[PDB]
């Protein structure tokens, strides 16, 4: 009888699950919101315990509407972003915040509290640098986790389970502490080439004792199945049989690109000519080689992070449609303008696009319409290439004008300007042994034709679309039928499970000489910070 398998995707805002058909077409989904806790600047927080019921929810209500029987899903695999989840010796929530409430026990991803260790850490120059393009981030779990034992001491004495957020989701579903190549690699400094910790790396060596406690010591690759399936007591929380094949966990652009990556052209992927542009409220940019890569302010070379026997290069913008959407949702002419979209059945960026269009007289027109308005995105610094988070925004040829019109002219740049950073970590790609000349795009923003459009023109790369944008839902449920050995490796269920849905094409050398015009003046924007800076040294 007919089989399905279930992707869970837990992102920044909420989580998702998507059932899938052995075709990869999504016959049920559904999304449930997750807590966030903003105790002061820099800090950002969330619940396990309160994310797990959202997972829960949202699966049991994706294997409703898709009307199957729950033995007919056949394997899962869970994806989430790259937060800490902190559990005491019981293993129940134990707190990470300056709140003190063992609720909040999860540093989200985006979280900068711990920049200073993150120098510290960059200071030693240790070999695993070299890993993450030279520079340590603070978004990552090692100088979070400097910066635990620092200040919560209290917590820290107290700490059974250290867990990557998805290798959290598959030992609450299966019970095995097994952890993944993919996070432990990525955001934990373990050596995927050499397969272990290296002790010689800052001061947490006690993480390494009891050999394989508090931050796992059995790591696997993504498509292993995990335990003996379903635990009875999570298959009961989401409606699901016991000893349903679980997959090892991945991080959530990770399981994008595995969701996208491998599609056929119309004929192999070329990982030398493609990169996957994860989006969503951030982007990942990833790239994937036979051979090492190291580059400056991208992350990796990370061997064995995704694919096995394939070097990952991993860039990022740390808020992009996080970006869009604030500078839509901050302005003035927002409630007004999205109460005639809905009136006259339209998205908000369905209205501004139309004012675009309208404003530049023809569609071809649209892109010079900020040639006097310049942004700089770095409004949580800036990730890749720069690696540098304490760089912020700069926005130019403001008005007292506050029209829609202003509204719409600000959308266009905040969108040329990310298109323009992509750009940036491209050519970068591009200096270190790739040959990108498209972008496998997924994410909310695939869906905006301007979006979509100006990605094309600002980098000159051909933008393919997936024919199932939820790119994460997918990714995860493919690593479900590698579990279940439905198929016999990744890369063939990536064949079978993802196509192309869409070609989009750079436009003329006339807009194409804009966008070279426009990326002069961004490269100038950053050092024209940089001088401030020093100005007021």
């Amino acid at each position: 009888l007919a089989s399905y398998f279930i992707g869970v995707d837990v992102g920044t805002g909420s989580a998702r699950a998507g059932v899938f058909d052995l075709q990869g077409r999504m016959v049920g989904q559904a999304s449930r919101e997750i807590t966030m806790f903003k105790p002061k600047a820099d800090f950002v927080e969330q619940s396990s315990e309160n994310i797990w019921q959202a997972v829960c929810n949202a699966v049991r209500d994706a294997v409703n509407q898709a009307d199957i029987n729950p033995i007919q899903v056949k394997g899962l695999g869970f994806d989430a972003t790259c937060s800490l989840v902190v559990l005491d010796k019981e293993g129940n929530p134990l707190t990470v915040s300056p709140s003190g409430r063992n609720e909040q026990n999860v540093i989200v991803w985006m979280d900068h509290r711990a920049i200073t260790q993150a120098e510290r850490i960059n200071a030693t120059k240790h070999p695993v640098l070299e890993f993450v393009g030279g520079v340590i981030s603070p978004e990552m779990q090692t100088p979070k986790l400097l910066w635990l034992k620092q200040h919560m001491p209290n917590t820290w004495s107290n700490v059974g389970h250290l867990f990557d957020l998805p290798d959290f989701l598959t030992w609450r579903a299966t019970k095995d502490e097994t952890r993944s190549l993919c996070s432990t690699v990525c955001k934990w400094t373990y050596l995927g080439h050499e397969d272990r910790w290296d002790p010689s790396y800052v001061g947490l060596a006690d993480l390494l004792d009891n050999n394989a406690a508090k931050i796992g010591a059995t790591v696997k690759p993504m498509g292993a199945p995990l335990g003996h399936g379903l635990s009875q007591r999570a298959a009961s929380e989401m409606g699901l049989i016991p000893g349903t094949a679980v997959s090892v966990s991945i991080i959530d652009a990770h399981a994008g690109t595995i969701g996208i990556l491998g599609a056929s052209g119309v004929e192999n992927a070329n990982f030398d000519r493609r990169i996957a542009l994860i989006g969503g409220t951030s982007t990942a940019h990833m790239a994937m080689s036979r051979s090492a890569h190291f580059i400056s302010g991208i992350w990796g070379p990370y061997y064995s992070a995704i694919l096995p026997e394939y070097w990952l290069n991993e860039g990022g913008q740390s808020a992009t449609g996080a970006l869009i959407d604030h500078i839509i949702q901050s302005h003035p002419c927002y409630p007004a303008l999205l109460e005639q979209a809905k009136n006259k059945g339209e998205t908000i960026y369905e209205a501004l696009n139309y004012i675009l269009r309208q404003m530049a007289g023809e569609p071809e027109n649209i892109a010079f319409l900020t040639n006097d308005i310049h942004m700089l995105p770095y409004f949580h610094g800036n990730r890749s290439p720069r690696a540098n988070p304490n760089l912020t925004g700069i926005i130019t040829g403001l008005k007292l004008s506050t029209t829609p019109e202003d509204m719409a002219l600000r959308y266009l740049a905040t969108i040329q300007a990310l298109a323009l950073g992509t750009r940036h970590i491209i050519e970068t790609m591009n200096q270190n042994g790739y040959n990108i000349d498209t972008m496998m795009a997924s994410g909310g923003g695939t869906k905006n034709p301007i979006f979509v459009q100006e990605h094309a023109n600002a980098t000159g790369c051909a933008m393919l679309l997936p024919e199932e944008s939820e790119a994460m839902l997918l990714g995860s449920a493919m690593m479900g039928t590698v579990a279940a050995g439905v198929f016999e490796s990744l890369p063939e269920a990536m064949a079978a499970m993802s196509r192309i849905g869409k070609t989009v094409t750079p436009q003329t050398n006339k807009i194409k000489a804009y966008y070279d015009r426009k990326y002069r003046v961004f490269h100038q924007m950053y050092h024209d910070h940089m001088r401030y800076q020093a100005l007021m040294q």
